[PDB]
């Protein structure tokens, strides 16, 4: 509709047609108007880094590590039961909990119905918003939480787990048996829900998400690519070693792994395994998944990175990523659609350009590359 009131009246019809009761709808929308803060967040396609090392610094903050250790102790019984029942490592569940809501202290302060209605009414992704809004109304109808306490982020990610509504409906768990899947106020429900989602996403209990490695001299950096997987044994037969030298972890010889270079060839290198892919299902960002894995490791005194981070790591802004794609295309290295998103097609073009300049082909774009392109 044109007015918010008009849009809501029309959506109310769709909500009823989808099985939401009038009382649930009217209770959910009581007092609701568009939220400009949500509109701003939706619109803000940013202009600034990063870099991964500052992001990891915040994520691996000793304050967050110690708070997770405290939570592991406080909730040891529940976590033991969740770890055993879902076959998902407690440290990973708690690391996700820390990264998503700071173990429940930062769930956001926005009402999920207001936020999703705002996005449905005037957001850039109304298909997503409408779908999530109807799912959210189903959650209210089922009674998992009262409308007043259905809290989450601007994009509709909810509660301690930051599940979007359709993910809650599919994977949230009632751990304590009161009949509510309360990912807002019940640590047990939240933790079991997170575990259930990780397990559905392929988690193998006890298997590392990945680990730091040392690459051999004259390494083929075009292989550092998440879309390329190889057995650990094959990586070993390529000259990839443990971070201090010597063979890679034993027994895993047949495990498929990809090479992750979060700061290009001058930075630390990681082999990442299937459990890393599981974390990406939670949040499809390699920086996020690396932070979750290192945080999980940190609870037990791990998470130490041996390779130095490059001092000159200054990630490209939105503007620069678009400029990079245009300059690559102009030089004859086709990155595909100029969308300002560095994915596989752009990395392919970056690698060809790096090879043209005689640089290691790590597919990792830097201000130096952009300068050289402008010559
Ligand atoms: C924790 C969580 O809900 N993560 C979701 C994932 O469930 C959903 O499939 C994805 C689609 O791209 O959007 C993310 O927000
Ligand atoms: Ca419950």
């Amino acid at each position: 509709g044109q007015s918010f009131e008009q849009w809501r009246d029309a959506f109310r019809q769709q909500a009823l047609a989808g099985g939401i009761d009038a009382q649930t709808f009217d209770r959910a929308f009581a007092g609701v108007q568009p939220d400009p803060a949500v509109v701003e967040a939706d619109r803000s396609q940013p202009e600034f880094t990063r870099p991964v090392w500052k992001y990891l610094e915040g994520a691996l903050d000793p304050l967050r590590v110690r708070q997770g250790q405290a939570r592991l102790a406080q909730h040891a019984r529940i976590l033991g039961e969740v770890d055993a029942r879902y076959a998902v490592d407690a440290d990973a569940v708690v690391a996700i909990w820390g990264m998503e809501s700071n173990y429940g202290s930062h769930m956001g302060n926005k009402n999920v119905i207001r936020s999703l209605a705002t996005l449905a009414y005037e957001g850039r992704r109304p298909e997503f918003a409408h779908a999530q809004l109807l799912a959210a109304l189903k959650i209210l109808q089922h009674g998992d939480v009262p409308a007043s306490f259905m809290i989450g982020s601007w994009a509709g990610a909810m509660g301690q787990t930051q599940f979007i509504p359709t993910t809650h409906n599919q994977y949230a768990v009632d751990f304590d048996g009161d009949g509510k899947r309360d990912i807002w106020g019940s640590p047990g429900d939240a933790l079991a829900s997170t575990a259930n989602y990780l397990k559905a996403s392929g988690w193998i209990a006890g298997q590392p998400w990945g680990f730091e490695v040392r690459l051999p001299a004259g390494f083929d950096y075009s292989l550092a690519e998440l879309t390329i997987r190889k057995p650990l044994g094959e990586w070993q037969g390529m000259g990839v070693q443990g971070v201090n030298g010597g063979p890679l972890p034993s027994g895993l010889s047949g495990e498929q792994a990809s090479l992750l270079l979060p700061a290009g060839h001058r930075g630390p290198a990681f082999l990442v395994l299937h459990n890393f892919r599981a974390i990406l299902k939670y949040n499809n960002s390699s920086a996020y998944a690396l932070a979750v894995g290192l945080l999980a490791d940190s609870f037990k005194g791990g998470g130490r990175i041996v390779g130095a981070w490059p001092l000159e790591d200054v990630p490209l802004s939105r503007s620069q990523r678009i400029e990079l794609q245009r300059q690559l295309a102009a030089r004859g290295h086709d990155p595909g659609a100029v969308d300002g998103i560095i994915g596989a097609n752009t990395r392919k073009a970056i690698r060809a350009c790096q090879q043209e300049f005689g640089w290691p082909a790590d597919g990792y774009p830097t201000p130096a590359l952009l300068d050289r392109l402008r010559t």
